[PDB]
């Protein structure tokens, strides 16, 4: 059949009236009144600057959008590309089975790149943009984007995508028809990390995930690529890693896989990060190299925080010949990352001190076998490490570590410096640790597990009960987590966030539910640190939701779709 309800804006909230045939005033669809009613509309993330929808639709011929670049450079194929991309996103408006009229307003989208030779990744890059939309003439529309770099300029084709709305009433394909929008994000990184070691993830479904996070702007993704339990990462030089560490010759990341996706990336505007995380973490791959200790290490409790236990032996020197090589290999294929993670996780100071080898190594050195000389231990394995991957990478490059006792802030500065070093936070917001290491200069890096921890909740994965880390954190904690809040005065030091995704628990099928749409809430806040709580942005929250579904991702559902339909109504 066709639609039987309207929508009428009463005080915030859309509600649904019957469309009733004896009334002169036109019906309003869902989204439409959405649009209008909702502070931002239908925006996610919203504007940091001038946000102005004025207060009508135009509607809009599907098969006149054309797309004039303005100023050509070295971004060329990537301006053609993203500009290619933007009718099928601005489908993305229409539901799947429906089909809009070919009528109405020509759009003409016009794209200017004030630095078109532009292409590198860096904390400093201009994601700026400008976007205005106005009549043009009689039969068309023009929209406007004007950004520093094709970054904020592909930020600003995403937003303009979101200006569009379908009316299932009529079956009309709508564009917002006055709009002047301003906008930058407030801090730099912008990710998602995502372990495809503890299981394995399709290269597709990394594709679509990089794909959604485009689509609210989030600019990072971490790849935590290995671990003790495989070792996908594809290898030319020290292929038997590789061959002995994956959980099956089919589940791999082969240097072309790779690249399809950096690229894939960076046509998005996502920075394609990748760790090798040393000296804990390392396991399946490293058999009869002779260059670990301690792995499936039973009783694997007395040795590490999870099993199989495993670490490198720091004693030995082809470890570091093995480490440059493998660096080596990441720097060629992920060739668009301007940082370089190193992991640093627990290290087991039992792991360590159950080897003959190290022991006497530590002899030799007069280091004692307490908890300083491990400590002594670790940051020669650091400072070797570092070495390699300044030479892998060519040069020297930002390293990140994660908060560990290595990166106590009260004994940081023996071991690491701020300049060279960007910190990765996984305690609590709450935790003294942040004060410490901000008051020393270092940056940050918000991963903190009470708010950003994706993979919390669910069962046991050993035992019975629930995992480590739960309860679930719903969207509603991971968009009031402000690191505006747990920085104060130091905010600027504060890179970002990063929305973990550990997965233990986790792989290609459940993906799309662990990412969308919590990765959303963490986008927004990063993108416009607002100062209003979750509730203000609750509508478009469930509207963004849609839109993913729309474009393929099985995210989670939020609430009754009848409470998206029904504003106001589901309350607590
Ligand atoms: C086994 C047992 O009976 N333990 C009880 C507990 O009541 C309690 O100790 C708990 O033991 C668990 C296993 O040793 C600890 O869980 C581990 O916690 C770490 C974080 O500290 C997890 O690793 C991190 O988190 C992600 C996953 O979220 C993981 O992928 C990362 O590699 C890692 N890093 C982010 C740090 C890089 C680890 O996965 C998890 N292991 C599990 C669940 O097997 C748990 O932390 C610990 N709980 C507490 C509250 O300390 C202990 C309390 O006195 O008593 C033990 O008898
Ligand atoms: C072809 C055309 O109409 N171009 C105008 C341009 O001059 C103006 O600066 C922009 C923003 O107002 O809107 C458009
Ligand atoms: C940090 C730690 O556990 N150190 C111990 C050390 O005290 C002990 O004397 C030695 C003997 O094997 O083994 C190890």
């Amino acid at each position: 059949e066709d639609v039987v309800w309207r929508w009428s804006c009463d005080n915030g909230k859309c509600v649904k009236l019957k469309n009733d045939p004896r009334s002169s005033e036109p019906a309003l669809s869902l989204e439409a009144c959405k649009m209008f009613c909702n502070e931002y509309g239908l925006l996610w993330p919203r504007p940091t600057g001038e946000a102005d929808l004025g207060n009508f639709l135009s509607k809009i011929n599907l098969n006149s959008i054309e797309v004039k670049i303005l100023k050509k450079g070295a971004t060329d194929d990537l301006m053609e590309a993203a500009a290619k991309r933007f009718k099928e996103q601005v489908s993305l408006a229409i539901p799947r089975g429906s089909t809009p009229k070919l009528t109405g307003k020509a759009v003409d989208v016009y794209l200017v790149n004030e630095n078109p030779n532009e292409k590198a990744f860096s904390l400093e890059m201009d994601e700026s943009y400008g976007l205005r939309v106005s009549p043009s003439g009689a039969d068309r529309v023009n929209a406007t984007i004007t950004a520093n770099s094709f970054f904020g300029m592909r930020h600003g084709l995403e937003t303009l995508s979101q200006l569009f709305v379908f009316d299932d009433i009529r079956d009309h394909l709508l564009m917002v028809r006055d709009v002047n929008i301003s906008d930058k994000p407030v801090y730099p990184y912008r990710g998602i990390l995502l372990d495809t070691a503890r299981n394995y993830y399709s290269i597709e479904s990394i594709k679509r995930t990089i794909e959604a996070m485009a689509a609210v702007k989030l600019n990072t993704n971490h790849w935590h690529i290995t671990d003790s339990q495989s070792f996908p990462f594809v290898t030319t030089k020290r292929p038997n890693l590789y061959k002995f560490g994956a959980l099956s010759p089919q589940k791999v990341y082969t240097k072309a896989a790779i690249r399809e996706v950096v690229r894939f990336g960076l046509e998005r505007g996502v920075r394609v990060l990748p760790e090798f995380d040393a000296p804990a973490h390392v396991g399946e791959g490293w058999q009869d190299t002779d260059l670990t200790v301690c792995f499936k290490a039973e009783p694997w409790k007395s040795y590490c925080v999870a099993p199989p236990c495993g670490q490198l032996n720091p004693t030995k020197d082809e470890l570091y010949q093995y480490l440059e090589d493998i660096y080596s290999d990441m720097a060629e294929v992920f060739d668009t990352t301007d940082i370089f993670h190193m992991g640093g996780d627990e290290v087991s100071e039992a792991c360590w001190n159950s080897s003959d080898s190290i022991q006497n190594f530590m002899m030799q050195n007069r280091w004692d076998l307490d908890k300083e000389s491990f400590l002594k231990l670790w940051n020669y394995f650091q400072q070797k490490a570092q070495d390699k991957a300044y030479k892998a990478f060519g040069k020297k490059l930002p390293l990140i570590l994660w908060t560990s006792t290595l990166t106590n802030y009260k004994h940081i500065d023996d071991y690491l410096n701020k300049d060279d070093y960007i910190i990765q936070v996984w305690t609590t917001g709450v935790d003294p640790q942040i004060k410490g290491l901000l008051e020393k200069g270092y940056r940050l890096i918000m991963s903190n597990y009470d708010a950003l921890y994706f993979d919390c909740g669910y069962g046991a994965w050993v035992g019975a009960g629930n995992n480590w880390c739960s309860p679930y954190i719903g969207w509603q904690k991971v968009y009031d987590n402000s690191p505006a809040v747990i920085a104060l005065e130091h905010r600027d030091q504060v890179l970002g966030g990063e929305a973990a995704l550990w997965s233990e628990q986790s792989d290609t099928s459940t993906l799309d539910g662990r990412l969308w749409p919590r990765a959303a809430a963490l986008a927004e806040r990063l993108w416009a640190e607002p100062a209003t709580s979750w509730q203000d942005a609750e509508y478009r929250m469930l509207h963004i939701r849609e839109r993913f579904v729309r474009m393929g991702i099985q995210a989670e559902s939020l609430q009754p779709e009848w409470c998206y339909q029904n504003e106001g109504y589901c309350y607590s």
